[PDB]
């Protein structure tokens, strides 16, 4: 029988065809989805997880291969001469880096194999000399000469740069639950943070002054999921950053008295510490878990933050501000608990449309309510009620904490990820619940047997989801048995974590 | 019987407990809300209004107390020596201010008690000499030496910095209607504008050049409620600000011919006037009230704006642009009136779900429709229809004016607070109304007696609202009788305003 | 009978009156809409299209008239002397331009009528000498001395600056379908791009260094419809722009090796090319039409982009990144096709509320479903289902392409115009469809004959729409017969395009 594409083709006079053939498809109506070429993904879901081949740049230890057309074994100087023509800005960057320019070195005392590095560190020193065997490095390379910074970069827990990809890409429901090409940016953002040393001070200048700016963090630390850039930017600190950035001295080390305006790096990479997570009171799943950071048991961490603020403030003022955070966060969770009760209530009364058996299976292969134990909280391939619930906990409640932590008066109250956005979301959730209950009450009284629409279960995108093909024995539980990395509490992990 | 927390505890294996004990509560599910420590709030609702104790910094005349552990009576120079170690950036700021540095003084002619201030103005001069009796100032202090700027700062009407807190926090429905810790940022944002002189030129540098930048305004003048920063930033003026900020001379006084790119301060603090409200045609409740600023009766104000624009433009061009504002605003109100008719229509036909008696009482203690006279227009603890109505008038219609006033082509039409967002909101409002009417028609025909869900009336957050505990005689009407400040037209004011 | 205004007046004690009389109308409730003064619009819908008179500045060839009060015939030098007082910043700009300052000229070889322009190019040279016959120029003037840049500016196709106004304002459904004052910003934004040479390097400095910055593009190239500024800004390129803008040398020509950080102009006005559209693979209606830019037939364009990226990158890296775009775009269209099937499905089953005959006629004067052939896809004056459909294709699906094209990891996945926003919109669309189907099923079973509410068809804004007054013979089809400009595929064009 005719597909959507076939019918569209008959109406628009454009033939049906594969999406990838170069045809300009009118509103994409007659194009058929083709699976891109994949490589196998790593981690506990390696039986079905895929990546686009471009993962080569971001997990090079497992995917990098020679793909160059240029042959030869060259000296550093030859790399530079040719790349001056072939990739000019890479050479320009490198010539403006202390690797490539002795004049801007600070005599730090860099050593490799116990011996001082006094020469230029050239293209070949980082990439190899043989153009058919070029290397694409990770922090492993940098460790040869920068062990302190590397050790710190590798010292974080779950929720830090240290495990951003290895755990929080490869084990994460929203990543493993979707076609690889949909979530490439997830893999790369998280992998840049973990596997590279260029997230903050970019290649090839590797300039710490660049790394001190909020621009060194906000590409990743932004948005509806974790809006700390916006929270910072809409604080008075953030406004003063914008005011003073052009004329302030960014060449000063992150130290007490060196800056008027605090940046992300100033407060989180205190005194140049490359394990920024460690200053946090406790990992709270981005504020989705409730904790009072001002409670007696967290006094050491609270006192440490107060002292940090005291670089530029009264400690009494700082203490008050962090207490405002504690209070504002605790109030915010009353609205989440209201929402959760309304949402689970609907499930328990059987009035959610669709019910879980009416949707595509979740990424575990289960027909399980997303906001119950064992479910997969999500914004896609689920009911409107469940979507709104996820938005309430993740996008709003988590960001109230971020708004308070970063002194954004507006976003604590009115703005994105605020108290008032929680209010509005709560109204939306109650509205959905009310509609669902009124439909169910009417249908019961008149004896109409409602069946949820097939579009909740099947469709061109929904049919691509991995939940359909999950089967017993498809989890690499040995991965989850590893104790050298932490793990996510996934329902099908199959072992103790 | 078990609460939500008790049930959650039994399912997740985490004990129920107080939110404030430091436990990391899984999705905040088993945490119980505790009331933070409060102090009494001021104003006409002082019988129940509360503040967090940190209000000490923002309304210090009424809440400031000694809270220091350091004892002694010190000279200015001693303040500096110790704070160089203890709060270094405050000293650095102060040393870079004309208060603390004679070299950057301009010989303005500052006097205290009729005598010239020729000495440094040190920590002790503003905070006192006794470390157990330190003072936290307001504009009252600055008035000692800067009477002109202070008088202007105090010359505004309702809707200006002058009464931002005293009237528009302490009398405002959305503030008084919510638990104190939810709205701390409201109190402080508005109180910084009223009680301080550091909102634009921050302490401790007090640099007018900083105050001239848009960053001196946008922390407060932003967002869905009043998006003028975004309107400015998405105008060509705003783009040119971003382009020229790094290299332009911000040390020039706000004067005709001193700037290529106009900022908030250039247009609103014309010639350094510290009463920025006065250049406005008329107060319109943030554009929620409709007025044609191009009408004959406003000619003097319109001509004054045209002349301001003529610093850098043809007055004919300026006149045309402000006429575009008038026309665009007048069109925008047709959509609001459509929305209002649809919404009130639903109330009058009794089909809103919930009806007002089905919700928690409003902050007056009334079960009154929010979009009728005497009601409390709001986005929280109300029906979806009422929420959308408030969003239509406040967030969108008001911001259409702001988009036109600031020359944002995109936000006048497509963007945030635009004509097209009004369109979409109007569709949402009609959609809600249609759903409500279809449910009511069905329920009438089949004889189903619909009762609005209990979650509209009760819940962990809704139960905290002050409407529940309002009672006769709980308003300080003497406050509203004051003629030395203006007042909001609150339903329970009890007197003439 | 009483209107909404009359009833409101009786309730609020404010008389009904015209919106334009200067009265401050309480919530705009008692104000009556008045039609602003219009001039006739141009193009194929000239029989009813209107413009505000301020169109004089933007289509001056057809609308400019003398409106000055100053009389006299003056020399350049006299223009400057008086305007130093009367419009100081225009003179300041001009004195800082190479037109008005020989010292900053670069000896480019500018000629007029085959002769070198060695004098200052003064106010009178561009505006005329007679103050009662002043000229308001377009690119036609600039062509006298800058033929190369003008020819390129005029070399684009549909979707470029070249036809932004002449075709894509005057023929565009959303513009012609709305009252003129609602869409003034549309006319001007598009007309600035087409008719002027000041969109990027603003008057009166006309500084190419300014034009190279992202600020030269983002006022227009922003927002929910086409969010490329945000996509760029949330890429690492964009973060590096913010980091380096203050200290980088913007005086360098856009050339390989002159910049570390690429801007809009660097990538789209390659080597100073003033036809930025031409580097695009193919026009795709802002990504609403699906095309795989990595397909064999587009190899030349793909290779050209790869080489552009190779200014600062491996071509293998660049190739991989553009393949990620291809793959991500192709996945994004599966969700659109799902949405479209759900939406059209509802129309074909007759369950959309309102159905098209229940709404105001579209701008063609038809009662036609907006998401069928011959309909007018839109966000206003339509059903919620149709609104959400338009949002899915235009605001989200189109912007997924923009997110990938500009390397925004976050906006490809989580952010504005992303995969996950598509997910959420798809849930919304299915939710609307489900509600519509459940209502229809109930109403059928109980024998309730549903009539869509009158507010879908009539209202103060809806009644202003041009669809009501469309009639046979009201299209200037001769316009559409023109072959010297391209055309939009409008349903009532009446001829071959
Ligand atoms: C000092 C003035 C800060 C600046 C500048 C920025 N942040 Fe921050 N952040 C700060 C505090 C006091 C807290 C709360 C920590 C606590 O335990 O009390 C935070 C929180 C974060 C987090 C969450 C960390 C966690 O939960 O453990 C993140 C990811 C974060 N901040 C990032 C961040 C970024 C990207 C910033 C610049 C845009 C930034 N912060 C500014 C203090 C300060
Ligand atoms: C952001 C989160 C960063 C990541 C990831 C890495 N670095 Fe870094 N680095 C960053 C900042 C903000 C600074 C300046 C800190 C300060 O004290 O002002 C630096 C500095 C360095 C240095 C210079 C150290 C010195 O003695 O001056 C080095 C050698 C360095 N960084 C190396 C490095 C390595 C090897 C990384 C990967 C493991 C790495 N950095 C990641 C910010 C960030
Ligand atoms: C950078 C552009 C990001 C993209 C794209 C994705 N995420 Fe992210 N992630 C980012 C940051 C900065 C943070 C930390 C914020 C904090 O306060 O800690 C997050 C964190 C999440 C986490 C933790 C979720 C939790 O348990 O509470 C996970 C598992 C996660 N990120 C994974 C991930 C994946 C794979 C994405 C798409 C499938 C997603 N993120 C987008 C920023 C980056
Ligand atoms: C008058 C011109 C002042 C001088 C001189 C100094 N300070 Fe100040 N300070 C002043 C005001 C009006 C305020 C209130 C806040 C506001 O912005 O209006 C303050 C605040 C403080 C604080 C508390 C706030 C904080 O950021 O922690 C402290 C601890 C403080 N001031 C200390 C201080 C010191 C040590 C000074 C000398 C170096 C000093 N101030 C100078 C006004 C004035
Ligand atoms: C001159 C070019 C301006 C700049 C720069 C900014 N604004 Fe403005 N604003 C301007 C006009 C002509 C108007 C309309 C006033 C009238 O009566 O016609 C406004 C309006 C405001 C308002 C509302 C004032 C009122 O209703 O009386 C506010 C609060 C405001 N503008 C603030 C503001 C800010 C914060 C700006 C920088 C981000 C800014 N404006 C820029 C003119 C100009
Ligand atoms: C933003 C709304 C401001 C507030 C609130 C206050 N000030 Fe201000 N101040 C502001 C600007 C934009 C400028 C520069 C204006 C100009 O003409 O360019 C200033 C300047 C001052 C000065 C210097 C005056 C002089 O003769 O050079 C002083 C002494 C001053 N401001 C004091 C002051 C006081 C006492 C305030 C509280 C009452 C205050 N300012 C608030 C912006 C803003
Ligand atoms: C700064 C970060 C703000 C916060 C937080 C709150 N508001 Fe605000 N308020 C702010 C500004 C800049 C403006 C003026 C805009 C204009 O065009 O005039 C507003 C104004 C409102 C008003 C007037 C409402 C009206 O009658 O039309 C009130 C009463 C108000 N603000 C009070 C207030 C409170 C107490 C808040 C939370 C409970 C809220 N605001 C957030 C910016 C600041
Ligand atoms: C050609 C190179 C010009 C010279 C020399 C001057 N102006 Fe101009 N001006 C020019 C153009 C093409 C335009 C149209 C708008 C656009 O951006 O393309 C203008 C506009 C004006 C205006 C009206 C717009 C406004 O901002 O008010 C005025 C009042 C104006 N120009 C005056 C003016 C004066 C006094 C000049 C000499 C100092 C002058 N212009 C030089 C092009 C050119
Ligand atoms: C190089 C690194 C770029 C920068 C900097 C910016 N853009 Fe871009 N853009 C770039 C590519 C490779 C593409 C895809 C083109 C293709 O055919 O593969 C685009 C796309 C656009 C478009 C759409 C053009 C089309 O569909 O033909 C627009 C309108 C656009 N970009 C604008 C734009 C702006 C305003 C930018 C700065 C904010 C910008 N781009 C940055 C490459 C690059
Ligand atoms: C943005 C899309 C632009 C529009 C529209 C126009 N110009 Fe432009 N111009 C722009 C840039 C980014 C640059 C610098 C390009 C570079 O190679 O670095 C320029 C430069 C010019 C120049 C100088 C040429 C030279 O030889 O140095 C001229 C004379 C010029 N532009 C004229 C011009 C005219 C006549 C335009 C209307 C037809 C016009 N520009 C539009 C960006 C943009
Ligand atoms: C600048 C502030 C804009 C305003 C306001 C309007 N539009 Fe726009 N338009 C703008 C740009 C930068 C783009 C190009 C983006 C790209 O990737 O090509 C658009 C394009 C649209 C198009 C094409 C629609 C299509 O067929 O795919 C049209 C017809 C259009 N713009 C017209 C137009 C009108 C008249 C507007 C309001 C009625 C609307 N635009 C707002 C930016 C500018
Ligand atoms: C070690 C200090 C390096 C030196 C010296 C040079 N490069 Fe490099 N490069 C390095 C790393 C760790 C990476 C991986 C990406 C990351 O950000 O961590 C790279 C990447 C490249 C690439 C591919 C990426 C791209 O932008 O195209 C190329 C083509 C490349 N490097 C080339 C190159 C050349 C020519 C160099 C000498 C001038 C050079 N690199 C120096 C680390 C180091």
């Amino acid at each position: 029988g005719p597909t959507f594409q076939d019918v569209a083709s008959q109406v628009f006079g454009q033939p049906v065809g594969p999406d990838n053939d170069g045809t300009l498809y009118i509103f994409g109506l007659t194009a058929k989805y083709t699976e891109p070429e994949y490589v196998d993904g790593r981690g506990p879901y390696k039986s079905f997880l895929k990546m686009l081949p471009s993962i080569r740049w971001y997990d090079p230890e497992h995917y990098w291969t020679n793909g160059s057309q240029t042959e030869g074994v060259f000296k550093n100087e030859e790399c530079v001469l040719c790349h001056t023509v072939q990739t000019p800005t890479i050479v320009n960057d490198w010539k403006q880096s202390s690797h490539g320019s002795k004049d801007i070195r600070r005599g730090i005392g860099i050593k490799k194999d116990g011996k001082p590095v006094e020469d230029l560190v050239g293209c070949a020193d980082c990439h190899g000399n043989n153009h058919q065997k070029l290397e694409m490095p990770t922090y492993k390379l940098c460790n040869d000469c920068h062990p302190k910074e590397t050790a710190e970069h590798r010292a974080g827990g779950l929720g830090s740069h240290t495990h951003a990809y290895t755990v929080n890409v490869l084990e994460f429901s929203w990543h493993v639950g979707k076609p690889a090409e949909e979530v490439t940016g997830c893999a790369h953002c998280h992998a840049i943070a973990e596997n590279r040393c260029s997230g903050c001070h970019t290649r090839h200048k590797f300039d710490p002054a660049e790394a001190r700016k909020p621009t060194a963090c906000r590409v990743c630390h932004m948005g509806i999921d974790h809006d700390e850039w916006a929270m910072y930017n809409t604080s008075i600190h953030g406004a003063l950053y914008e005011a003073e950035s052009a004329r302030m001295d960014w060449g000063k080390k992150l130290k007490k008295g060196n800056y008027r305006v605090p940046t992300c790096a100033y407060c989180h990479m205190q005194n140049g510490d490359h394990n920024p997570q460690r200053f946090g009171t406790i990992y709270s799943d981005m504020g989705m878990f409730q904790v009072d950071r001002g409670a007696p048991k967290h006094k050491a961490k609270r006192d440490s933050w107060i002292k940090l603020c005291q670089d530029c403030h009264s400690p009494r003022f700082a203490a008050d501000k962090l207490k405002e955070m504690d209070a504002g966060v605790n109030l915010s969770f009353t609205k989440w608990r209201e929402a959760a009760a309304v949402i689970v209530g609907c499930y328990l009364d059987g009035v959610v449309d669709p019910m879980p058996e009416g949707s595509a299976p979740d990424w575990y292969g289960h027909y399980t309510f997303s906001l119950l134990p064992g479910g997969d909280p999500r914004f896609y391939a689920t009911s409107n009620l469940e979507r709104l619930g996820l938005e309430m906990i993740c996008y709003l409640t988590g960001n109230v904490y971020k708004a308070y932590a970063h002194m954004s008066m507006y976003n604590q109250t009115y703005g994105n990820g605020s108290a008032f956005e929680q209010d509005r979301k709560l109204v939306e959730i109650k509205t959905e619940a009310a509609k669902l209950r009124r439909f169910a009450a009417i249908e019961k009284k008149i004896g109409l047997e409602h069946k949820s629409a097939d579009f909740w279960k099947h469709g061109e995108y929904l049919d691509l989801l991995p939940g359909w093909k999950r089967k017993p024995g498809d989890v690499d539980v040995e991965w989850f048995k590893r104790t050298d990395i932490p793990h996510r509490a996934n329902a099908d992990a199959g072992v103790e974590i």
